[PDB]
RNA sequence: AAAAAAAAAA
RNA sequence: AAAAAAAAAA
RNA sequence: AAAAAAAAAA
RNA sequence: AAAAAAAAAA
RNA sequence: AAAAAAAAAA
RNA sequence: AAAAAAAAAA
RNA sequence: AAAAAAAAAA
RNA sequence: AAAAAAAAAA
RNA sequence: AAAAAAAAAA
RNA sequence: AAAAAAAAAA
RNA sequence: AAAAAAAAAA
RNA sequence: AAAAAAAAAA
RNA sequence: AAAAAAAAAA
RNA sequence: AAAAAAAAAA
């Protein structure tokens, strides 16, 4: 290969876009209480911490969740996810449980193409339930 | 295809990175004076305007340039690029000229793999010369 | 095949969901007046009568309609459907007529993938018009 | 694919059924005492919690069980299942044990086709024994 | 081929629809100011001028834009499009520029299937920016 | 497929037409008297009710007719069509009869290419005769 | 194909015939009384109503008949045909009956080649019997 | 797709 | 499955 | 026979 | 990849 | 190995 | 998929 | 030689 | 014979 | 893809 | 059509 | 040449 | 390369 | 079926 | 032998 700078025979000025879309897997944590659903805000996906503070909308594709702290004494970890949508919330409670008390529980869900519209900060993605006090989410999404 | 949310059988917690790299084509303009080289600052590539203000380093791959305003009376536009590097500046002056007085001049250069290291805001990419008072750059680069 | 109970060598606790989705064809009737459109409520789809009272959202895929009582004297039955959507109602009036005075008129429409989002009880599916005083609907849908 | 509503050329009124059957995997927990068999009631399978309160009968295909709390000090978990049938109970004691003290024990059994009749709320499915104070069941069944 | 009228052996009365959908490419112009975004109203698509005044909804598929008057002295034309959506506006600024001062700038964007829902008159399609005082749009859409 | 907006690399301004042609099947009814031919006006094809009020001309391709009310006591329905043309009316009487007293009679005719010129509101399409007091027409045509 | 008038290189004067033969299916009705045979006159085939008044002879090929009004109360329609010939009448009584009280009875017969000679107005085709007061005939014939 | 009648054609 | 009209596309 | 949803399986 | 249940389809 | 997004290329 | 034990079978 | 039940196995 | 740099070419 | 100039190489 | 980056997948 | 919408058709 | 119009031709 | 003139076209 | 119109037909 070349070891020196070389000319490019540029043509006409191209189509450009200073502010493109970005497909991402975004990791963050939420706090969860015993017996109580936590509504996960879409606003958590927009942050300098993820290089996403310039976006104000996102299309979520899938949500995965893991318990992030240990469960109560004698118990195995569990985590549940209930999808939420502006056009009508679901009542599914997708659940994983650990089979070793020292191991994370995990579960996820995929949003079908027909429900992949945009969401903004004030929207919620899902409800999380767990016997652990924190849950770690990884959300696959398209910032736009 | 599915019209409903469906379960994902998530496993162990994955490797994650909240602050990934990003390959980009960044468009911006510089002002140019008659007979004078303008040193293009790398700092212009880091901006909320490009969603890149969270980066402090970038690896430039190629630089393309177009004249952005009309040339002086009786003249055809030209633009020249001289690559700059922290380990030693080049003396190449890659040049394009217009063949229609109403048309942009354009030129570019490719940086070879052996010279693709990082640059930071206080570094310069290249010198630009032109008979036009503004030049439009599109820089292909890897933010990291 | 086996005539006795046999062991299953179960492994780890599986992903579970006590409240799954359900794809359905739901039959119900609506009352219709001469010259007047009836807005069919989505709420009619959630009922112990269909085993669906535990759902609060549904994604409608298609709607079929039949006249359910006889037409006025000297007339053949007709039925019309006009699709309604939260993002903008249609002005199509899909229509079937009977060709025997003793026979039901029927028609349907399919909702395209891009318009398959959720609806809730307060939403409406379509407008129905007919010269018959009842219309029988079968709605293909995905409870979630 | 289509982006708009389209006509369906419906024919005669179809065979319909507002209250269909449903094949399911139903997850629930039972309490278990040291040295004592717990009889698992079929009635637990009919609940708003599983969207199954409209059913009166169910045909069980298989039963799987996991210990759901930790075992006594110094011990590995175990779980046993004894199938019960209205025409004559079994005396099999299908058993799984854990091989790591921190891990669930599990086991299951399949009901052969010749014994897949209906059961109702009054009936029992099986006896459960364990050294753990709760057992998690997942029962594969056909509600009808 | 036949030079005379011939009989058609018609059967039963067909499904009919007096008010069908229509796929279209709609051309219209908007006024644009220096430094200021113009929100393009969906209402502009419904007009006797396009034979579309009987519709009240439309599904937009793509948007293309051209500058429609000359640019300021010394400049090349440019046009930018920012997609807008009821579920969350984008922050993309898709841009084209002219490479001859006497030529139109152009650019477009495609709306993905998952974002193709209906819009009505009070909704907006996109924001337009330009250095030219008028922009000509051609919008590909499905009236329904 | 893409889940986000994407750029279109538009070129020059295309040929456009804000008022295109439209191929249609137009359903409407006419009143018919015993023993008397009804001249069907072309003007009935231009209406807001069909989204066609912006047109001044139409090219008719074929005409189909069904009786639309019941026949007199003891009789089977019949319908006849006689094609009319500005260059010379036909004397054909294409006829269908019902073979069940409760069923519609139907018939149609095709216009050959050599006779497919435009017609305007003032013109007539055909004469209709029937023993029923209304006839339902579906006219296949090209609005231009 | 050609869009203009073109010369034909005509030769000698051809054989001509101002008054050709014509193969036809002629529809007409006859009145019928209970228990009485109606002799169908060949003369009915020659009429301005069929464009056949310039003919004085016809060769009949086949005869089909349908009841044309409803039958008496409690009855199904029937129609019978007895072929008549100048060289000797038949005694066949070809018969059709309806299987739905609302439907026409129908039947026909074919005349063999050896019996296809001419008939004139004063000749009869066949005898018709029915329980209905009118019978519709369609006669396939060669006017000459 | 084959036949008959009127027409047109290589 | 072929054709026409409106659109989109390599 | 192919697709979707719930389940079951190599 | 095969089977069962609900649906949809050539 | 196939798909999507940003870039680059024959 | 092959073997052993109990059963059933062409 | 094929199936079922208990076991054993690549 | 293949690669890189400057040039030239279908 | 082929040739020339500088270089590098099996 | 091939490569790189972010994601998703058998 | 392939897809979508309206129509027409074997 | 195929079609139409005028001409010419085996 | 080939050529020329006017036109239309992939 | 192919097409059009009326008819008849598998
Ligand atoms: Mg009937
Ligand atoms: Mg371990
Ligand atoms: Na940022
Ligand atoms: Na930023
Ligand atoms: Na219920
Ligand atoms: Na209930
Ligand atoms: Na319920
Ligand atoms: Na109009
Ligand atoms: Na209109
Ligand atoms: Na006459």
């Amino acid at each position: 290969n070349s070891n020196v700078v070389t000319m490019i025979r540029a043509g006409s000025y191209p189509k450009v876009n200073p502010t493109p879309t970005w497909v991402r897997a975004i990791p963050f944590e939420v706090s969860v209480q015993s017996g109580i659903a936590f509504k996960v805000p879409v606003g958590s996906l927009f942050s300098a911490n993820f290089r996403t503070d310039s976006f104000t909308s996102v299309t979520v594709m899938s949500v995965r969740a893991w318990t992030q702290l240990t469960p109560p004494v004698n118990e195995y970890s569990f985590v549940r996810l209930k999808p939420l949508f502006k056009t009508g919330d679901s009542t599914e409670e997708f659940e994983g449980r650990a089979s070793n008390i020292n191991t994370r529980a995990s579960v996820g869900y995929r949003i079908p193409t027909n429900l992949r519209q945009n969401t903004v900060a004030a929207d919620n993605v899902c409800e999380v339930r767990s016997n652990c006090r924190q849950v770690a989410l990884v959300i696959s999404c398209c910032f736009n």
